[PDB]
């Protein structure tokens, strides 16, 4: 039960208590019918000073401030997100690998932004909700679960949490960053295990998704929407993210694993794993692929050109 | 379960907040195999300031400050008072009617000065280390939590403790012994006598008068030593017959109404209730008090 909001770094730590701190109020607090307009510019905030008290992986001082808590719990709701799996999956372990963290068990990530950043979110908030309404959050759209600033020895960190573009299970073997605008991979980013590839990356090794006709068409209305959506805020620079998941080699890498440890598969539950399809059945290699909208936060043109390329992206 | 923190003024929605928070922080912090100097000087403070957001019952802004949790957690564990329960207490309902009692009855909340929070301190280690050693077996106010609370700026000071009564069980008459009750009091639906009063009217049966007696000296003798004085003996009384699925007459769980005791089977029936209480030349008046006392257990 005991929650010890052990971690790496205090900052981290302080993550930790906020979002069990957040999301425990709000269960206090009754769930409205609806969303008012002061809900889009409220906020939390907590002062904490414990002397002598309760520091063994907390600092003694810290604040917490969450945006617009009310909207980010309704946004989790319509994202088929409950609050104590949220609230769970940032607590009841460190998130890792940092910054760009993700939760322990790989469903959200939590990026660090700028204080541009949170402005922008603010000025997009009311627009994306109603957006997220009427699409009933089926987007390709980065889903904002929830957005914060700490302060840590006078320092501040804001944070936004988003829900993983990859599967919080299956392996990323090979991914992506395309945009479309007239960009490819340093031979030092080549030089780590999973490389960022780009757009000239992509197209230079004849890469090719084959995902079914069904699965095309309504990937293809998804992005139509999004980034026509995105287009009206004036929004530029955003990608898509693609990850590719080699069912065989993640198979042979299990054996692998167990004989190591000694001395389904392509299968994956849309419901988590929520940019997730499979490969066209008639397909040469068995693959899942990832794909998803990033960095709306940092116009007509982009729109159409970005969405011209991520169509000839699919077969 | 959704805790509104519905209350008659904010004071007691932030004190409902505040139990509620440090109760609940408090269960991720590990007992610790004792405490240590720091404990006895240490606090949680939090301030809050939300902007157009959950001030139906709470302001906006405010702070609470917790004195010394880990020695009041313990003080509550020797006390046999579970953290949750105590949590649920102040929490789950307002407190009602500055003297209050959780809305259960169970505990009484009591509002001090800055002053009295500087006596605590003073006595807070030996008055641990005495919990300690009477194995928690005290007729002592039991001392189960102190806050500050700042509200619209000013701040507030609180002691909970155990309410010496029943949290069932009426009481029909009670007394403040350690002088007689005026006019305007003695005209009241509950007003509380003194040692005049209680001689003149010649009222207490029981078996446990040599335990009662034996709890009662031990503790006066450590009040001495701590050089204070003129705290009392707050008596009630239940009568059984007046007050008569269910409960029925004269049942208590001792556990819970820790101070009642039954009256004696040859007496004219009766449940009472004592504790000392009050305490934030005392060499005499230990002696008297203790004195006094004696007389009134047959
Ligand atoms: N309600 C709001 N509307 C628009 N921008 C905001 C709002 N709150 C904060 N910001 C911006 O978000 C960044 C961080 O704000 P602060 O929370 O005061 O650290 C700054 O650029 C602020 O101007
Ligand atoms: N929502 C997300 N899910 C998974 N990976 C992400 C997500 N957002 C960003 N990334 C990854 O983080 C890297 C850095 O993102 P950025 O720092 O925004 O460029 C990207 O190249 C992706 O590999
Ligand atoms: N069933 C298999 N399918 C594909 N590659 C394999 C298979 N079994 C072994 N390998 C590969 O052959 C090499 C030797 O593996 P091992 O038999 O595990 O020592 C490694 O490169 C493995 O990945
Ligand atoms: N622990 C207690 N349990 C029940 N009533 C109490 C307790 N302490 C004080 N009182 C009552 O609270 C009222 C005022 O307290 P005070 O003026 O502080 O002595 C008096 O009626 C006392 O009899």
């Amino acid at each position: 039960k005991v929650k010890l909001f052990r971690a790496s770094e205090p900052i981290l730590s302080v993550l930790m208590w906020g979002v069990n701190h957040t999301i425990n109020e709000l269960s206090n607090v009754p769930v409205p019918v609806m969303l008012m307009p002061d809900d889009f510019k409220a906020y939390s905030k907590i002062k904490v000073d414990n002397h002598l008290f309760n520091k063994e992986n907390l600092p003694s001082r810290f604040k917490f401030k969450e945006y617009c808590p009310m909207v980010f719990r309704n946004l989790r709701e319509r994202f088929g997100i409950d609050d104590q799996d949220y609230q769970n999956s940032v607590t009841r372990s460190a998130p890792i690998n940092s910054r760009f963290l993700t939760t322990y068990d790989r469903r959200f990530v939590i990026k660090t932004v700028s204080s541009e950043d949170v402005a922008e979110m603010h000025n997009i908030l009311k627009k994306y909700h109603q957006f997220i309404v009427e699409c009933h959050g089926n987007t390709l759209l980065p889903q904002f679960l929830g957005m914060y600033r700490l302060t840590v020895d006078g320092v501040e960190t804001y944070m936004v949490v988003t829900r993983n573009v990859f599967s919080h299970r299956l392996t990323v073997h090979r991914k992506y960053d395309l945009k479309g605008s007239t960009r490819e991979a340093s031979d030092k980013e080549k030089a780590k295990d999973l490389p960022t590839f780009k757009d000239n990356d992509f197209l230079n090794e004849g890469q090719k998704l084959h995902v079914g006709e069904e699965s095309k068409k309504n990937f293809l209305e998804k992005l139509k929407r999004d980034v026509e959506f995105l287009a009206q805020l004036k929004i530029m620079d955003y990608s898509l993210l693609v990850g590719i998941h080699d069912v065989d080699r993640a198979e042979q890498e299990e054996m692998e694993v167990e004989e190591r440890a000694e001395d389904g598969p392509g299968e994956f539950d849309p419901s988590v794993d929520v940019y997730a399809m499979k490969s066209h059945e008639s397909s040469p290699k068995k693959e899942v692929y990832f794909m998803a909208i990033i960095d709306i936060l940092t116009p007509e043109q982009y729109s159409k050109r970005f969405n011209e390329f991520m169509s000839n992206i699919l077969t």
